[PDB]
């Protein structure tokens, strides 16, 4: 089981880091959403799929800087919505194939009340994301960190 970003950066069998650099939509007003979609970002692949189900599960994610000061967050992981910064870690997913399929996580971001202005400026880290990977066949218990990062200011209109 190994992980990779759109642009190519791979973490590899056993886990270990890599940064995600992604472009947010630049205006944000109070009572709408900022998604910071990561299924289009992170793919994973189980590489023995004959004989290993991999078990993986979004172990925990934090919030940084214009995130964890100027929004109300929501995660959705494979279809089902928790709250961000995460309170516990999600259910599984299984991946039973060699073809990368998506890390299924997306982020729901809306301004709180105080938010105005440049809410997120870019270059800054949002997220870690904490991806956990398991199996059926031996004691691996990895762990896949992805550091989220803003391409660009994020501005919620006053
Ligand atoms: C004849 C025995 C060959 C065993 C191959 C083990 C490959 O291990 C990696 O891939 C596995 C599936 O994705 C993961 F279960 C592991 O955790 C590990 O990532």
């Amino acid at each position: 089981f190994a992980c990779k970003t759109a642009n190519g950066t791979a973490i590899p069998i056993g886990g270990g880091s890599a940064n995600v650099y992604v472009n947010l939509a630049p205006v944000v007003n109070v009572g709408q959403n900022l998604v910071v979609d990561l299924s289009t970002q992170i793919f994973c692949h189980n590489d023995y799929p004959e004989t290993i189900t991999d078990y993986v599960t979004l172990q925990r994610g934090s919030a940084y800087g214009g995130v964890l000061s100027n929004f109300s967050g929501t995660v959705k992981y494979s279809g089902s919505s928790y709250p961000f910064p995460t309170t516990s870690e999600t259910p599984r997913v299984v991946y039973n194939s060699r073809t990368d399929k998506p890390w299924p996580v997306a982020l729901y971001l809306t301004p709180v009340s105080s938010a105005g202005g440049v809410a997120i400026k870019a270059g800054s880290l949002i997220a870690v994301l904490i991806l956990r990977q398991t199996n059926n066949y031996n004691s691996d218990d990895f762990q896949f960190v992805w550091n989220i990062y803003a391409n660009n200011d994020v501005v919620v209109p006053t």
